[PDB]
């Protein structure tokens, strides 16, 4: 009886066995846009993926993660409210069952169709196991997915979903460009928060980014196809794999842009 996103082992669950789900700074959460302030001391967040090495497709029976090569500084992280390198190791999504909801943060109670997390731990830590023991180890930049054009460069991550239909699949997936996945305005909001699954350590400097990108329908029904269960197991939709908002308690969310 392990954690998930249905009635008996979703959200309101996860607390018993992981009581950080009430904890002072749980993530995602409600991005009240006249509430943000303005921080001209934030700088330009700096992206450098044009060394990333892709190197696999997995679904972990909660979502599915492109994971990265990173045993060396190929695809890093810095600037914005960071201090040093964080290094890329995976991204994956958060969506919905129905265009209306999927997106884990909300901005001004709005919710997207779905979200992406671009997932960076900090170098000074060594790996990623320490890193998340450390209040400022990990760097998640979240985007927001809107449907309307497809986004081309999301092609080759939809096309090589029917290969990993079933929780514990993987699938190579080398010389996949995370850039592709970016809008053109880096503007972002951030704030001290958590992992947004068990174990829910708070461990994460979010960096959500104001622009979402645009997808198109036939993308994310093809994310809809997949599955929560194993091969010869029933059939569950993997949809609706989001934490809802969680208090913002004693925090208070940046913007760098006015
Ligand atoms: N790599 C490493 C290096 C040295 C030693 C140990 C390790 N650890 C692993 O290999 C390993 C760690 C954790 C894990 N599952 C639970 C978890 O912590 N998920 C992370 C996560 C959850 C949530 C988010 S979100 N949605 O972006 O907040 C973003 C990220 C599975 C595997
Ligand atoms: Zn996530």
């Amino acid at each position: 009886h392990h954690w998930g996103y249905g009635k008996h082992n979703g959200p309101e669950h996860w607390h018993k066995d992981f009581p950080i789900a009430k904890g002072e700074r749980q993530s995602p959460v409600d991005i009240d846009t006249h509430t943000a302030k303005y921080d001209p001391s934030l700088k330009p967040l700096s992206v450098s993926y044009d060394q990333a090495t892709s190197l696999r497709i997995l679904n972990n029976g909660h979502a599915f993660n492109v994971e990265f090569d990173d045993s060396q500084d190929k695809a890093v992280l810095k600037g914005g409210p960071l201090d040093g390198t964080y290094r890329l190791i995976q991204f994956h999504f958060h969506w919905g069952s129905l265009d209306g909801q999927g997106s884990e943060h909300t901005v001004d109670k709005k919710k997207y169709a779905a979200e992406l997390h671009l997932v960076h731990w900090n170098t000074k830590y060594g790996d990623f196991g320490k890193a998340v023991q450390q209040p400022d180890g990990l760097a998640v930049l979240g985007i927001f997915l809107k449907v309307g054009s497809a986004k081309p460069g999301l092609q080759k991550v939809v096309d090589v979903l029917d290969s990993i239909k079933t929780k514990g699949k993987s699938a190579d997936f080398t010389n996949f460009d995370p850039r592709g996945l970016l809008p053109e305005s880096l503007d972002y909001w951030t704030y001290p928060g958590s992992l947004t699954t068990p174990p829910l350590l708070e461990c994460v400097t979010w960096i959500v980014l104001k622009e979402p990108i645009s997808v198109s329908s036939e993308q994310v029904l093809k994310f809809r196809k997949l599955n929560f269960n194993g091969e010869g197991e029933p059939e569950e939709l993997m949809v609706d794999n989001w934490r809802p908002a969680q208090p913002l308690k004693n925090r208070q969310i940046k913007a760098s842009f006015k």
